[PDB]
Formats: structure tokens, sequence, C-alpha cells
RNA sequence: GAUC
């Protein structure tokens, strides 16, 4: 693979979105018979639905490269491959604040000055912005929205308690009247797992009793975990937490309400599904990886603004799929389809964008890859504008480049 | 995925 014939680095970055849905929402009785039940799978090598087979073997090969290489070796290159590096969390917590930075500017203030369909926006400037941030320790995604709002912002919280819980007192500004974390059953002495049911909905009646009972103006989430030495099934792995995730937006984000989650790879007809399900019930979805986000990984993410009404019947049927999860779980069984194939498919416009989107963050992670690799097979090898490009991103995004103790 |  030839990496060097790579675009320049470069702060500008171009977002093209899904065709707007034009079909009607899905009801109870039309997904009636959507959720089909078959083995396990933990095999990733075929699932080339909607991405070219050559494309995926070619990003599986160069993920798998690294798997005699030494872990520590391969991020030192990593660090040295990537122009966007240097920028890294500024004066936050962490580099995760500065990926809210990044698609904050992007998406012109959606998140920290949400606006309707019709360009007037959610919140008066001279009332409150209401937020959520699930799966979200330590904070980063909160850090900068409550940085940014002040006072005029009033975040809920829920993420995994342990060693990456949230850290309120790192927080550069905030407070606990600002933020205030809600564990699922038992309130603050829930664990925070966003799977469990019980936590779902006592995470819902949460926010729902704090906003006026209409729910928040958006919702973040940014849910991983450690997929280390199976690092090609992530996706598979994580497959419940994407779909509780999408869940929560349509359990406590209002209507007119945006929602941005990050997903990884989208190969299996699982993912697709649950993106066609947000792009029935947002006015407006796209898939979008900003520079903050390691060009070699497969993170991106996927931001939906507008959120339609009567999506009530999507939210229990997802609900359910949840559930049966749960159900399956250390089994030979799993949920493998939300949304059927020829459903999907039947949509063009939607198939051919999901197919493209696949494909271009297919190539750019080769690329990115091969390049890490041949960071690694030389060490003198560098990207000499990092200190440069990190400059123009911050003055682009609006961030200043001051410390943080 | 965050951190080291
Ligand atoms: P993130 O954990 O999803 O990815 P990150 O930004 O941290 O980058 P990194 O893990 O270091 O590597 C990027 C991609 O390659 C996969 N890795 C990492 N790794 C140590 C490893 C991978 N793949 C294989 N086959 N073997 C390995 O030993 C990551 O998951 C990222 O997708
Ligand atoms: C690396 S973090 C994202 C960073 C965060 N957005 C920030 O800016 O600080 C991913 C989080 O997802 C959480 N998570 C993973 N699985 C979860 C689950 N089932 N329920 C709740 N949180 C979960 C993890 O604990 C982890 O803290």
């Amino acid at each position: 693979v030839d990496w060097r014939d790579e675009p320049e680095p470069s702060a500008c970055e171009q977002v093209s979105w899904f065709p707007e849905c034009t079909t009607e929402i899905p009801d109870t009785q039309e997904m009636s018979d959507w959720m089909v039940v078959g083995k396990r799978k933990m095999i990733i090598e075929d699932e080339t639905e909607f991405c070219g087979e050559e494309l995926l073997h070619s990003v599986l090969q160069c993920k798998s490269v690294f798997d005699v290489l030494d872990g520590e070796e391969m991020r030192r290159a990593r660090t040295r491959a990537n122009p966007y590096e240097m920028i890294r969390g500024v004066f936050f917590l962490n580099r995760a604040a500065m990926k809210m930075a990044n698609m904050d500017f992007v998406f012109d203030r959606m998140f920290t000055n949400p606006r309707d369909s019709y360009g007037k926006p959610l919140v008066k400037d001279r009332e409150l912005l209401y937020f959520a941030d699930v799966c979200a320790g330590p904070g980063g995604f909160s850090e900068y929205v409550l940085w940014r709002k002040k006072w005029h912002a009033k975040g809920f919280g829920m993420t995994l308690k342990g060693p990456n819980d949230f850290k309120l007192e790192d927080f550069y500004s905030a407070s606990s009247e600002l933020f205030e974390p809600y564990y699922g059953e038992g309130g603050i002495d829930g664990d925070g797992d966003i799977t469990r049911p019980e936590n779902i909905s006592a995470f819902r009646n949460f926010v729902l009793d704090n906003t006026d009972r209409k729910g928040v103006h958006f919702l973040m989430a940014d849910g991983g975990f450690s997929v280390e030495g199976q690092e090609n099934l992530q996706e598979i792995l994580s497959k419940q937490l994407l779909l509780c995730q999408f869940l929560m937006a349509l359990s406590i984000v209002r209507t007119g309400g945006h929602f941005i989650c990050k997903t990884f790879d989208l190969f299996t007809p699982f993912s697709v599904g649950l993106v066609y399900l947000l792009y029935c019930c947002f006015e407006r979805v796209c898939l979008f990886k900003p520079i903050t986000s390691r060009p070699a990984n497969s993170e991106r993410y996927v931001v939906c603004k507008g959120l339609k009404v009567g999506i009530d019947d999507v939210r229990d049927y997802l609900f359910a799929v949840n559930i049966k999860l749960n159900q399956l779980r250390n089994t030979d069984s799993d949920v493998n389809l939300v949304v059927p194939l020829e459903v999907i498919k039947g949509d063009h416009e939607f198939t051919d964008y999901m197919i493209r989107s696949n494909e271009s963050h297919c190539s750019l992670q080769i690329k990115a890859l091969a390049k890490i690799h041949a960071f690694v097979q030389d060490t003198t090898l560098s990207e000499p504008r990092q200190a440069e490009i990190r400059k123009e991103c911050l003055r682009l995004w609006g961030i200043p480049d001051q410390a943080r103790v």
C-alpha cells in the first residue's frame, strides 16, 4: 500500500449528509418481524454487504500487522505518523474533549447553540440549555460544553463506575450544579451500566423530571472499552453498547433535539440497520470522522439533527431488542438483524451513501495503518508539520492555546 | 475508546 499518496494534512474538513428520509417512521406493527435471532457470529472478514471485499480485507490485514508488533513501540510510531497528534486535549482533561471542540465548530455550533430545521435556536440566551452525556467518563465532552456555556447549561451524565468514572473535580470549569451524574437504578448508587433496562428507564425518568418532561436539547454518547487481543472484532463486541446509545437518544432527546454518537466499523447489517433507524427518526443524519479522531482507527461519529415526532414505537422496539441481547449473553445465539437487509437495500439513496462512507473510511484508514507500520520500520521518519497544524486548528475552532495546570 |  502506498501511504505517501495521501492528501496533504489540513484543518479544513468537508461534510456530506445522508439524504433526508422521506419514508414514514416504522411502527410497532411493521417492525414486528424485523428482529432476527441466529447463531452468534465472531467473524468479521466476510461482512461485505456494505463494503467491497478488497477494502474490508485490506484494512483487517493492515490492523493484524501489529499482532506481533510491540504495543508501545507501535503507539510511538502512531504519535509520529499522525499530523493532528500534538493537539491532544490542550487545557482539557483528555483529547476526547477536543473532539467535541473539533465537531462543534464543523457542525456550526450545533451543540453549544442548537437550532431547529428552520434556523431558529431552541434556547433563548438572554432560558437554559439541557444536555445529556452518556458513556462518558472522565467527562471531556461535558467539560467542553460546560466551559463554553457556563451556567447557561445543565448536563446529565451516566457512565460506568470504576477507574473510568466521571472526574468532576478535574473539569476546567463546571460544578455540581452544572453537571449532575446519575447511575441508573438507585440513582447515585447505581453502576451506570447503560445496557441494563433498569438503568435505562431510571436515567430516562431522571432526565425527564429535570427538563420539564421535555427531555434534553441534545445527547452525546462516546462509548468504548478495551478489545485487546481481539481488536478486529470491535464492532461486534460492542454491538449492544451501540444499540443502547441509539436507544438512549430516542428516550431522552426532546423533539427537534440533536444526538451525536461514536461508532466503530459499520460493516455488519446489525450496525447499519441501527443507523437506518436513526435515519428514519431524525431529520438529517451523517457519518463523520473529525481530524481529532486518530486516522488509523475505526472510530467515526454519527451526527443526528432534529428528532422527529412519533418515534416512540422505534424506542419501544429497541428497548425490547436490548432485553433479548441480555438474555442471549454467554449463549450461542445473538440478535444479528434489527432491520431486514431488504428494507435497508430497498432504499438506494441510503445504501449508496452507507457504502460510499464505509469505503472512503477504509481507504483512509488503510493508508494511515500502512503509515504507522512504515514509521515502525523506520524511526527517522516524521511529520514536520504537527506544530503548525495544531496551531491553525485551535485558531479555527476558537480554542485558546493556554495550559491546564 | 480514555489514560499511562
Ligand atoms: P481505538 O482503541 O479504537 O484505536 P486507537 O485510536 O487507540 O489506535 P490504536 O488502538 O493504537 O490502533 C488503531 C487501530 O488498530 C487497531 N489495533 C490496535 N492494536 C494494538 C492492534 C490492532 N489491531 C490488530 N489486528 N492487532 C493489534 O495488536 C485498533 O483497534 C484500531 O482500530
Ligand atoms: C473512553 S470513554 C469516552 C470519553 C468521554 N467522552 C470523555 O470525553 O471523557 C468511553 C466510556 O464508555 C464507558 N462505557 C463502556 N461501556 C459502558 C456501559 N455498558 N455503560 C456505561 N458506560 C460504558 C466506559 O466506561 C468509558 O468510560
